[PDB]
């Protein structure tokens, strides 16, 4: 056929695709959803890393989101948009592997940079079909090609018996690796540049990012990194061979795997179903804990070669360029699950043993005298009961640890080796949002305004902020072109000038035109990154 | 003979001297003797009372400064030499002087002693900062002056010993409280009425009378400037104190040990200027903003470590008014650590930074001298000379004056005491010393004591109504407990000092300002975190 819109059909390396005509607010956009990527990872290649697509026959239809990726699904607030809007949207299967490329309609003559687009998830969630990451609007009005991919999330993609050949660990950012390989061979097909893929990604996704800068096997295979929210380096990115080890033969023991070799282990964890592994996941931390998840990479001396801190403290990053920054108010959302005292649906004043209580849970690597640090750090010694500034403290300690400072550490390491760092905090708070005002702009809610959701109309976002959405697109793709956020010609806009060591710079990303400012928390993060490690002993 | 200049006192009769102040006489009477001269064998020793004189006793002139290290850092340079010794030095310095309203009040007045510092092993009542003339004269108040012994004669101690028990120069200070007990009325001081007040060394010291019951009964209320009994340096411990005793004696051929009798009866056969020689080379580290021979906690004067006092006293019924200079470790600088001086902006390195704290906090591990380190760099301008010479400045004067005033400040208040806070941030225009250090430690005093009003020593009128105003508040705490002007009925008011609110008061040529929390977060670092760091 014969009948088909012309632009719709296109073969890519495994056999022929059917995509779709979406309606974008500007116009139309081509959308070939559901590409598979890998050999359904199943059966025998559980914890195993991803294989390539065998080649199909006949017009695979890809108009549709496929499954997301096996996962623990979010029950904290039923029926709360808040909390619903991250959850899976889609049919729960180990049969995943698929990634998504947004085009423009008519596809365009000349290659087109391609964004990449890695979701976050705390490396256990997550799912590239999620509303917040539609590609439509950032293709229509930018006229850029988006991928994004779906990586196996929680034990699936990160279980690790380190030194096994069954299950190596790292396999979910292996599957990531595949789909960037996967643009290198076919992106063209769709008129992206593969010689200018930028990678993007949030928290989780943003950590998968900084990965791939660590990898040498995945720098041939993009030219540009964003790293939002969220860091390689940091306290809950990787866990050590001998801590993934522990967790994976604790979970084999919580589902009736009794550890005595890895091959029967790893075998009789094949034959789990699938949400068997999801229930227990949860139960193999080892302190009670906020920002900490169970499966995530491992320090394998492969992936990894050395931990992420070792690796940007030696690194060359003479040109890569890379966007990085955070909302202000990281750790806020973290709070409602799990800390006592808190909760979206009051104010959640604090006393201060509910603080004291808190800095445990959200330093839980940390001593007794470690712990006391923070909390004398993070007390006002006007007014060091005060349940307002407590609260605050509370939101502040777990995102300054978490993100904030991993954030300022990388920064500081890539600028100080070559690289060219844009850096940015993102301030403000969506009219939309359902969480309650003292939760500020929590971990995530900048990324409905860079991939252009307040440009739909029919979503209620005020006329401010979709100028604002279209400025920020125009940031990311011009960084994805150019490797300079700024545009060359627009003069009177203020300009946003690269991090440096000497000088720290960084953009306020607000309703008003961006403002610099120095210093990244560079005083609160000498103590995490400077002191805090020196206790040590 | 003029009557106004003759004063019967317990132990004899006295002749006094008619003196200018600006805005009229005062009568002084100087070089008053307290003590039987506390030489020979009663080196070291408590202080007895001045044995009864025949006739009129003279005491127009200050008497003897007592025996002490002269310093030579800067020679003949005002800055420095201002402090030094004024009279000819003597073990026998037991000496006070009283400045009064000429005529003489006709009612009792309040009573202000004052007790100089000089980090307790310098310092002299006869000092031209700490004329009692103005304060006489234009508030008309009767103060009080004493010398009290410094260094080994006056800190010297083997513990537990009959003959060097140690703290005989705070016993000095003690008597000479007794002392005005017994006669300030004959000058018509009220001796209902005596409030302390001393800086630096001085400060520490009335913290001590303070928190030593014998010491309560001689006074009312009591002003520590620049300076706490609490805090690194104001004490050692009896093993500490016996250590340098028995050092300093093996550092002039004494006797070794063998018995404290006859250690410190060697130590009584050598020349003042002896003990002097190596009083310096006692200290355990090299170091800043810390004096070998200083008052010890013998379970005697001090029941227990000041911390554990101020901890635990009871202080309803006291009044104390506390504060700091802008500047305080400014000046401590030029006195040892590498890369200062006065001759220059002292723009100093990074590694200078880090030695330098070790010297600023000698007592400090490997880890809490890294904790000082990254807690005073500015990590925005991480290697700024500017910024790490004001740091290493902020560091002296933060860990040994101004945290130490806070934690005072905030346990007295807590225990019933009713406090008074200050921030001293007045450069006097005449100051010799240059503009890096600010308004370094001891630059108040002058004001304080009306210096500015005479006119021959060049202060501007600005200046001569700042030290009126500061008179007054000094004054007014001493009449009443309160520095507040009760006739003034026009703001704005100086608050009490509380744990809760923590409000004190900048002192400057603007109307007091009223500010809350005295470095409230850096001494959280110094009085909370770092203790933890054992
Ligand atoms: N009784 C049980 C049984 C099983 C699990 C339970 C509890 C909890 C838990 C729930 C409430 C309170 C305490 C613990 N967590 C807690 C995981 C931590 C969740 C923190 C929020 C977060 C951080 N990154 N991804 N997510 C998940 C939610 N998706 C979001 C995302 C982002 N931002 C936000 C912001 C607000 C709310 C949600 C949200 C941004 C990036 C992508 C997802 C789990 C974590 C596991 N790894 C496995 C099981 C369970
Ligand atoms: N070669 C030798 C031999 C013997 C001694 C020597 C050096 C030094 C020294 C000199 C220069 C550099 C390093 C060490 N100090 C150290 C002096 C420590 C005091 C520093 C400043 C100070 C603090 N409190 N009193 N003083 C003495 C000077 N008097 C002042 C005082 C005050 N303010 C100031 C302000 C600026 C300059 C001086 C000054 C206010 C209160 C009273 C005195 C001594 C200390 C001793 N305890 C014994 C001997 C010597
Ligand atoms: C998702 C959302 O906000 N939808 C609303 C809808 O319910 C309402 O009827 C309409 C008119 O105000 O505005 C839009």
């Amino acid at each position: 056929e014969g009948r088909e819109d012309p632009q719709l059909l296109v073969r890519v390396r495994g056999g022929q695709l059917r995509g779709i005509r979406l309606k974008a607010p500007g116009g139309p956009v081509s959308a070939f959803l559901g590409i598979p990527f890998a050999e359904p990872p199943v059966g025998s290649r559980r914890f195993m890393p991803p294989e390539p697509k065998r080649p199909w026959s006949g017009v695979l239809d890809a108009t549709t989101f496929q499954n997301v990726c096996y996962q623990y699904v979010d029950t904290l607030y039923p029926g709360f948009e808040g909390t619903e809007m991250w959850n899976p949207n889609r049919e729960l299967s180990e049969d995943c592997l698929y990634l998504n490329v947004w085009t423009p309609y008519p596809r365009p003559a000349s290659p087109t940079p391609v964004l990449i687009w890695i979701y976050g998830g705390g490396f256990y969630s997550g799912a590239a079909s999620l509303d917040v990451y539609d590609g439509r609007f950032l293709a229509q009005v930018e006229g850029a090609v988006l991928v994004s991919m779906n990586y196996r999330v929680g034990t699936f993609g990160f279980l690790a018996l380190p030194g096994s050949r069954e299950a190596p660990g790292n396999v979910g950012l292996l599957d990531q690796r595949l789909a960037l390989q996967w643009v290198q061979e076919n992106i063209a097909a769709f008129g992206g540049d593969p010689m200018s893929v930028t990678l993007f990604g949030e928290s989780a996704g943003a950590a998968s990012v900084g990965m791939h800068i660590l990898s040498l096997p995945s720098r041939s295979l993009f030219h540009r990194a964003v790293l939002q929210s969220g860091t390689p380096n940091g306290p809950w990115a990787t866990v050590s061979a001998g801590e993934a080890r522990r967790r994976a033969t604790l979970l084999a023991r919580l589902v009736g795997c009794p550890p005595g070799n890895d091959t029967e282990l790893i075998a009789c964890l094949r034959t789990r179903p699938a949400q068997d592994l999801v229930d227990h996941e949860w139960h193999v931390l080892p302190q009670e804990s906020i920002f900490r998840f169970s499966f995530v990479p491992v320090v394998d001396g492969d992936f990894l070669s050395d931990t992420p801190e070792a690796l940007i403290n030696t690194g060359d990053f003479q040109d890569l360029q890379v966007l990085v920054g955070v909302v202000k108010d990281e750790g806020s959302a973290f709070l409602v699950y799990g800390v006592p005292g808190f909760s979206k649906d009051n104010e959640s004043l604090i006393s201060r043993a509910q603080f004291l209580a808190g800095v445990r849970i959200g330093v839980p690597q940390a001593s007794d005298l470690a712990a006391e640090a923070v909390v004398l750090h993070y007390t006002d010694w006007l007014h060091p009961e005060d349940p307002t500034h407590l609260r605050d403290a509370m939101s502040a300690v777990v995102g300054d640890h978490n993100v904030v400072c991993p954030v300022a550490q990388l920064a500081g390491r890539l600028a100080a080796q070559g690289a060219r760092v844009y850096a940015y905090i993102f301030e403000h708070r969506a009219s939309t949002l359902t969480w309650p005002l003292w939760m500020g702009v929590p971990h995530g809610y900048e990324i409905e305004f860079i991939f252009g959701l307040p440009l739909d109309p029919s979503l209620n976002y005020t006329t401010e902020e979709r100028i604002f959405a279209q400025r920020l697109m125009k940031y990311w793709t011009n960084f994805a072109r150019t490797g300079d956020p700024n545009d060359p010609r627009d003069s009177k806009s203020p300009q946003w000038p690269p991090y440096t060591t000497a000088a720290q710079q960084y953009v306020s990303l607000n309703l008003k035109p961006l403002e610099v400012r120095r210093g990244l928390r560079a005083q609160t993060c000498a103590f995490w990154n400077r002191f805090l490690p020196k206790l040590l002993s």
